[PDB]
């Protein structure tokens, strides 16, 4: 019931108690252990409500205090009456940071406490969730000092009034089928990338056009929006070694601004929660760049660096990934664009773990997720067992909304 | 019920029904995942269902499910566990149980080749020399001069846990590790311990860099018993780089046979506590982990500063590039010596292909996601994408204490 965890590099041991606060299930059993899979009324929220305001004020060491028994005793009232209730700010800030510090497959929560939180509750058509989002864009962005950033906009009611960004991310690239048979731009948005056009978008159709934003609000149809270019810093790739690399047109964008997840607050679900941080490098130079299914460059790269093709054993797929990771991260550097690489990362989620376990019990953490894609056992983290498991506050996957609107 | 898995990368789904089977438990719950946790004497009525069930997973095999020699083969089990309180393979179903715990090991990526184990059947063993001449033996197949072929040696299984059969050495060849006064290790640090028993033991150390240690023997409950294999059957690989010159004056090199000897091996609940087994490595097992994790050889940053890199910040990334050189570099040497080694590229295909027809002919492929991608360049393997279910079916081979922590001593 109080569970260890060890480091295998370093022997240092933790113990978990922070589990055992756990509610929501992992979809594993003790028959089968499913780590690996990507995705596996009023009588319900009072209980979710009560979990939340408790630990809450127990977090500004006021649990059982007049204020605590009051809020308690005004949530309920409000729930009974109206079957839902309103966050004060206090808790609202609270509850977004606590769903970053929750998120398991996240690597970069050393960060967690200096989220900054955009109320956006008071949010009512499309054109003011576009004015709220570039507003978010331009405040993370800050010229390339990144900040941390989430922008709330309001909370689910009867669940046919929901607003959705429906993009998968605020700042992304098109992606287009091609009669050759191939794919320009980018894959992974194939369908977006239509559906963006037959609502009514003019693709440009080449390799990095930023999608505009398809926004709904109050379960409304969805609006284009373009993004202004100008709030858009992107930054174009090259190798501080190879001079043939720029060649390559290769260019990517500094903010990554989740939009597609779920906040569940205190039983409450908010739908649109756009939020934001820096990359770190792999994401880009070995994802984006090196999936067989995404940009998929390898290729190309090892026949500029002239690599000898004909054998795996070669290791030339090794020596082309570690380039373009090398570029990825130069180019961000140069250009004074936030960025962080896996070792630096990783390093600062074993010190982050070592602060949560000494003032919290635990850290739930996903191992999957948490070691990079590239070079694993040189980081600290391939090393260190991780306990995984769900608290709430949280950030949750939900259905693609054009599954599941209705015009 | 059927449990679907995903690859990412070609959309191809697959079912599993084989999870049904599984009996062991996982360490995981509803609440919490173990995924990443590292390790996450019997009676008559337990026995006896262990028994029947793995005879007639054997007799199903050969297609002689409910016939008389199935039956009556189970009643003869079943009559040697009431009057002997255990009982006795036949030779085919050892060498069915073993190759099994091969297929059923969640954690190997070499899986491919389960089918094709070379079982020496080591039962009649009665002493620690009798041990060492089957290890020297099983050695000198196994090796081939360089060809490498899979093989397990055998001995008795467990009686009352009071005369166990045990290897001490985590495997049959290891290089030697030496705890310095000022701290720091000379050889392998992984096996520092083993090391100081053998010197208590009476071994001689060379203390150098690449010392292969003793074998260190227990026979039946008794003290275990030092013994060098022939320096002649241990083939060694001096390593080099196929560019870099310089690469040859690390002094770096590595045995070609890795042989795991501290496993347990169960097979219809009888317990083989020494069971040694080899294959052939995969090249990242050496130049990713062997050569550099921190608490290894950890030669990273020689090999940086020879590569001339710029090591002032970690993104330059000099590690992730001495690394992918010293890698090419073990896959290079092998390669040059006939010795046996698959790169990680190719063994992670395999494995995918043999998982796909895994599910295909069998209903599924336990796989532990976590081991089985590889430490270096994840992602650019096959393995990365897909989806896999870790569950544990037997026969299996399991982990077990080591033998120091729990022998009683003889004198
Ligand atoms: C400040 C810099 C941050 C870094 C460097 C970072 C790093 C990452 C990385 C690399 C991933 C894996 C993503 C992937 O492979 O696709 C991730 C996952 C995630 N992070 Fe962060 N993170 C940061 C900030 C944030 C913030 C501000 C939030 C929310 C407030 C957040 C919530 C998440 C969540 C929810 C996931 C899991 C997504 C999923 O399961 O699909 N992180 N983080
Ligand atoms: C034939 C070539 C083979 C290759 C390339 C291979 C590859 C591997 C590798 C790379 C691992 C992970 C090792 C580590 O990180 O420590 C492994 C694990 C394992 N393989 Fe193999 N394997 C082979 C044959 C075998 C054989 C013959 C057996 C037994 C009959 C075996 C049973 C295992 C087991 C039980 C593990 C898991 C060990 C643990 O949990 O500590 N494999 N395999
Ligand atoms: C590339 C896709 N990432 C999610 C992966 C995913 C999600 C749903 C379904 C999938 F198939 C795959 C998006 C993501 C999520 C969280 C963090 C990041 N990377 C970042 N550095 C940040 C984004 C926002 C704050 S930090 C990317
Ligand atoms: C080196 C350590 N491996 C065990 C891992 C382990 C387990 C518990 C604690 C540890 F610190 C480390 C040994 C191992 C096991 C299985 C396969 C291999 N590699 C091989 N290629 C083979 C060995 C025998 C047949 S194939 C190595
Ligand atoms: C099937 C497997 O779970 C899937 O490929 C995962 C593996 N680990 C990951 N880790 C991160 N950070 N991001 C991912 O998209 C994935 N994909
Ligand atoms: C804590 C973590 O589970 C541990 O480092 C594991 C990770 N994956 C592994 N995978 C393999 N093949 N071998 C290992 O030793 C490990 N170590
Ligand atoms: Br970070
Ligand atoms: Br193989
Ligand atoms: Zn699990």
């Amino acid at each position: 019931r109080f569970l260890k965890v060890k480091n295998w590099e370093t022997d240092v041991v933790l113990t978990d108690t922070l589990h055992l606060k756990s509610t929501l299930e992992t979809g594993c059993t003790e028959h089968i252990c499913m780590g690996s899979i990507m995705l596996p009324t009023k009588d319900q929220l009072f209980p979710l409500a009560k979990e939340f305001l408790d630990q809450y004020y127990s977090s500004i060491k006021r649990f059982g205090s007049k204020a605590h028994m009051d809020r308690l005793e005004e949530v309920n009232k409000e729930i009974e009456s109206t079957s839902t209730y309103q966050l004060k700010d206090t808790e609202l800030i609270y509850g977004a940071k606590h769903a970053w510090r929750n998120a398991s497959r996240c690597v970069g929560r050393i960060q967690w406490s200096k989220l900054q939180v955009f109320d956006a509750r008071d949010c009512t058509t499309a054109h003011g969730m576009f004015n709220y989002i570039c507003n978010h864009v331009k405040y993370a962005t800050n010229k390339g000092n990144l900040r941390s950033a989430i922008t709330i906009f309001p909370q689910r009611t009867d669940g046919k009034h929901d607003f959705r960004v429906w993009n998968s991310q605020l700042i992304r690239y098109a992606g287009y089928k091609q009669p050759d048979g191939s794919t320009l731009g980018d894959p992974a948005n194939v369908q977006f990338t239509e559906i963006c056009i037959q609502q009514g978008w003019k693709a440009p159709r080449g390799r990095f056009d930023v999608l505009p934003l398809l926004l709904q609000a109050n379960g409304n149809d969805p609006e284009l929006f373009q993004i202004p270019p100008e709030l858009v810093l992107e930054v174009p790739i090259r190798h501080p070694k190879f001079d043939w690399f720029k060649d390559l047109g290769l260019k990517w964008y500094g903010l990554p601004a989740v939009s597609n997840m779920l906040l569940e607050i205190g039983g409450l679900e908010f739908s649109a929660c756009p939020f934001s941080g820096w990359y770190m490098g792999t994401e880009i130079g070995v994802r984006d760049y090196c999936d067989n299914s995404r940009y998929n460059i390898l290729e190309e790269v090892a026949k500029k660096m002239d690599l000898d093709m004909r054998k795996t054993s070669s290791l030339w797929k090794d020596q082309a990934l570690v380039e373009i990771n090398i570029a990825v991260l130069y180019s961000f550097q140069s250009d004074k664009v936030t960025i962080v690489d896996h070792h630096s990362a990783t390093e600062s989620f074993i010190k982050h773990m070592e602060n949560e376990y000494r003032c919290r019990g635990g850290c739930p953490a996903d191992w999957v997720w948490i070691v990079p894609p590239m070079s694993g056992s040189i980081t600290p983290v391939f090393h260190q067992e991780m306990l995984n498991y769900r608290l709430t506050p949280s950030f949750e996957y939900q259905p693609d909304p054009w599954n599941t609107h209705v015009w």
